[PDB]
């Protein structure tokens, strides 16, 4: 494909702003239409993420519109994906090749635990993510996340406006067909307001919750909450400064102590560049995607930015996400003028390994425009009551949220996505196929799943947070049992036999491996003792010795009673295959190299050799993967053969869960 410059010689022709160049995309046109089957409120990820699915579950089928009050894709934190998501993307059409020139590749998760009574000592809990001829991980920029999937929405027959906001206080959601009239204007300051006369709304607004807040007030859960103060900093080529052996850029990395833990995430930013421009660019990616261009025929990330003329760079998010029962010093003017600025700043010289860990970045001013330069967010987990009723469901943030430790925002809030998107095809012919009373009781019956899912799935999800907090009091529990237990219940079985038709089955039975009793057991067991040792002490060690072989026992029986074969001491560093804990084990799979000329993580497979980033052709054109133990040629072909294929699905075969097999 020879690249086009559509939109931005459009925005230079017409002088459009933002809002105006971006929705000139949309399929019905740049003004709102009278008329839709599914309006969704807010075009963050969860937003698109249900267009996107609602329609390619069966194309043609419902008129979707998205409003988002956004003049162009905004700022958001939550950047970390995981291999349901990658496979997502890639089931609708978009796989690693493409989505590494946008996205930051991610391999794994990686643990640093800091003992705060002897500082300097740590543990760790190390583990890959897969093959590049298997699938990626992605770290990915919100702004561009969300403007790829607004260009593929609109490239899939969904309008999306942005620069535009539903007037929650006119706008009127009932039963009964057609009931709805959305109130969409620019603003408050807009006196000429649109409706669209529709049957379903979601409420994608986020933990905003601007319609579903109407119909139950948020909801909080016992003990104590956390918060979050974050910014954004330089990424080093050089890495070997890192204060922890065997530290690697490319993991969602965690440096983990009693009052919480810090996430670091390296990616790349596309700030700075017009809108216009970026538009032309992904549309292009998505061009080359349909041809099935291969990698080293496809332009790099900077050249993407010379072709286009984008702005590029390589940033580390790295924030806080601590407990909110700390006790502050009352005077913290000697850290910073902001409150963000502050707890940061002071936290980091609280651990010397903190320190030592920070004095490799460069913090970066207003990386996201004025003010930015400092994020802070105060009580983070809630959860709406009431996620649906006659007119309307919620999506995503806008049902509950718990914390970002292992990525649930997206990874898990999809499963709302995805189902909400399956649902809304029945629930909007019901409406049309029907009398009024009828179709809202049947409408009714078939959400009872739906709201049951949602409430039972944040609490869940914050009893698996509270688990991994107070397991992180402790060098030994931290990597041994909670991290041990979150990857073996949560570890996504059969992800290679998912298909879009099976996507919201499959996805609402993970949920992390937070539902899988065994899980819960050792979960609860942990939470009762430690929660009773207040914060400001150290754990007894008697006590992390009697929650070690509780947990231990537990393991053993439920890991023998798992039926997916799985080369365990090849994924986790620090295990044997039978998920026993080896004190002095190094040996892992190697997936991934960093390149000499710009510090991009890459993914290792023959036939990428250039640098998917800067384009610089491969030190030596024969880095292959390392598989320890190893594999023959034959156990490697068969691998690679069950992830390149995407099996159509038979209605008949049952869904294979991804949670480990029950011993019944
Ligand atoms: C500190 C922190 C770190 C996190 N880290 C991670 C992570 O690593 N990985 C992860 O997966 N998750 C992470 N999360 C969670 C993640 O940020 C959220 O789950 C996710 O961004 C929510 O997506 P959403 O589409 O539901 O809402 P949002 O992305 O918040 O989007 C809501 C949208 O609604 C729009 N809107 C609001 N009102 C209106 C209106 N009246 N009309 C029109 N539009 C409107 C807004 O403009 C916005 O675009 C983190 C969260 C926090 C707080
Ligand atoms: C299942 C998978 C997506 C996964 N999900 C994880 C969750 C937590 C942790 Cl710690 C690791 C993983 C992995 C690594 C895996 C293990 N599988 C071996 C055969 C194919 C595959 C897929 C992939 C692989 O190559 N790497
Ligand atoms: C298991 C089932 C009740 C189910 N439970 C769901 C929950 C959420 C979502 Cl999104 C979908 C489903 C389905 C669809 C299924 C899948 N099964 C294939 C063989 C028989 C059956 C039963 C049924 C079938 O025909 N359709
Ligand atoms: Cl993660
Ligand atoms: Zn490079």
């Amino acid at each position: 494909p020879t690249p086009k410059y559509t939109f931005t010689e459009r925005a230079a022709a017409g002088n459009l702003s933002d809002a105006e160049i971006l929705n000139s995309n949309n399929p019905t046109g740049s003004e709102l239409p009278d008329e839709s089957d599914v309006v969704v409120g807010g075009a963050g990820i969860h937003g698109l993420i249900y267009a996107l699915h609602a329609s390619k579950y069966k194309p043609n089928n419902l008129k979707i519109s998205v409003i988002e009050k956004n003049t162009r894709p905004g700022y958001k934190i939550g950047e970390s994906t995981l291999p349901i998501f990658y496979t997502w993307c890639k089931l609708h059409g978009i796989s690693a090749a493409y989505l590494l020139r946008l996205f930051g590749l991610k391999d794994g998760l990686c643990f640093y635990f800091l003992d705060r009574e002897n500082q300097g000592q740590y543990t760790d809990f190390c583990s890959v993510g897969a093959p590049g001829l298997v699938l990626a991980s992605l770290q990915i920029e919100r702004p561009m996340s969300e403007l790829l999937f607004t260009i593929l929405a609109q490239r899939n027959g969904v309008n999306v406006y942005h620069g535009r906001e539903v007037d929650f206080k006119s706008t009127v959601v009932q039963g009964g067909g057609q009931g709805n009239k959305i109130a969409v204007s620019r603003g408050k300051y807009d006196s000429t307001p649109k409706t669209i006369d529709s049957a379903l709304f979601v409420d994608a607004t986020g933990r905003f919750r601007q319609f579903c807040s109407k119909k139950a007030p948020r909801h909080r859960f016992d003990g104590w909450n956390c918060n979050a103060f974050w910014g954004y900093f330089t990424a080093p080529k050089d890495e070997s400064k890192i204060p922890f052996d065997l530290y690697e850029g490319d993991h969602t990395n965690h440096l983990c102590f009693p009052e919480g833990w810090v996430w670091v995430i390296r990616l790349p930013s596309w700030e700075g560049s017009p809108i216009a421009n970026l538009m032309d660019m992904v549309t292009y990616i998505l061009e080359c995607a349909d041809a099935g261009v291969p990698g080293d025929e496809l332009p790099s990330s900077e050249e993407l930015a010379r072709m286009f003329g984008l702005k590029f760079q390589w940033v580390t998010s790295i924030g806080f996400a601590v407990r909110n029962d700390v006790k502050y010093p009352e005077d913290l003017s000697a850290y910073g003028t902001r409150e963000a600025e502050q707890k940061f700043n002071y936290f980091v010289q609280k651990y010397e390994l903190l320190q030592q860990f920070m004095s490799n970045f460069e913090l970066i001013e207003n990386l996201y425009g004025p003010g930015t330069t400092w994020f802070i967010r105060k009580t983070l987990a809630y959860q709406s009551p009431v996620v649906s009723g006659p007119g309307w469901l919620a999506i995503g943030d806008a049902c509950g949220f718990t914390n970002p430790l292992y990525s649930p925002g997206i990874n898990v809030g999809m499963s709302t996505s995805t189902w909400a998107a399956q649902l809304s095809h029945p629930i909007v012919e019901i409406g049309k196929s029907a009398p009024a009373d009828a179709a809202e009781s049947s409408i009714r019956k078939l959400l009872v799943p739906y709201d049951d899912y949602c409430k039972s799935l944040v609490p869940a999800l914050e009893q698996m947070n509270r688990f991994n907090y107070v397991c992180y009091r402790d060098t030994r529990l931290g990597p041994q049992v909670a991290c041990l237990w979150q990857f073996f219940a949560g570890i996504e079985r059969y992800l290679s036999d998912v298909n879009i038709e099976t996507f919201a089955h499959y996805a609402i039975k993970w949920v992390w491996g937070a539902m899988v009793p065994e899980y819960q057991q050792v979960a609860q067991k942990c939470i009762e003792h430690i929660e009773t040792v207040p914060l400001d002490e150290r754990l007894p060690d008697a006590m992390v010795d009697e929650l070690l072989a509780f947990s231990n026992r537990i393991k053993s029986a439920a890991v023998a009673a798992d039926d997916f074969s799985l080369r365990w001491d090849a994924i986790l560093r620090s295990f044997d295959r039978s998920l026993n804990f080896v004190e002095g084990k190094t040996s892992r799979d190697i997936y991934t190299r960093q390149c000499s000329g710009c510090g991009a993580w890459l993914q290792l497979r023959p036939d990428w050799k250039k640098c998917h980033s800067c384009g610089l052709l491969g030190t030596e054109p024969q880095t292959a993967v390392t598989f320890d133990p190893p594999l023959t040629a034959e156990e490697e072909a068969l691998l690679y053969a069950a992830w390149n294929t995407a099996p159509k699905y038979d209605p008949s075969k049952e869904l294979k869960l991804p949670t480990p097999t029950r011993p019944a």
